[PDB]
């Protein structure tokens, strides 16, 4: 958002890589 914060196990960003929406698909 306000930072390089590119979420590099998703592919995202916004959030960091351990909070990525896998638990339910
Ligand atoms: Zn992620």
């Amino acid at each position: 958002n306000r930072s390089g914060d590119t979420c590099f196990r998703c592919g995202g960003m916004g959030h960091w890589a351990s909070q990525c929406p896998g638990s339910v698909p």
